[PDB]
């Protein structure tokens, strides 16, 4: 179950958001899925209600709207989307990928 693709992470506790600086490699997949959302709303969101006394602020919609959509993707799939597979998708023919 867990070499089939990525395990969508479901949470235990109710869908709260952390904005992360991640890099290349803590990524484990590109989605296929374009969900046009405003990263700089959420910017203007996340780093503005990080206040310790403002963290309180009442939310944002792109950030409410970004959570609330990546938790139902995790829901809506049952085991993992595809993702933008490097050959099939990207369109290349390395035939050491494919194989």
């Amino acid at each position: 179950d867990d070499l089939v693709g990525f395990k969508l992470f479901l949470p235990e506790g109710p869908c709260d958001h952390t904005v992360v600086k991640l890099q290349p490699g803590d990524m484990a997949a590109i989605t296929t899925k374009v969900l046009r959302v405003n990263g700089e709303k959420i910017l203007e969101d996340f780093s503005k209600r990080q206040q310790p006394k403002f963290k309180k602020d009442p939310p944002l919609a792109a950030v409410t709207t970004a959570v609330q959509e990546l938790l139902r993707l995790a829901q809506a799939h049952p085991a993992g989307p595809p993702t933008l597979d490097p050959v099939n998708d990207l369109q290349l023919k390395d035939m050491s990928v494919v194989e």
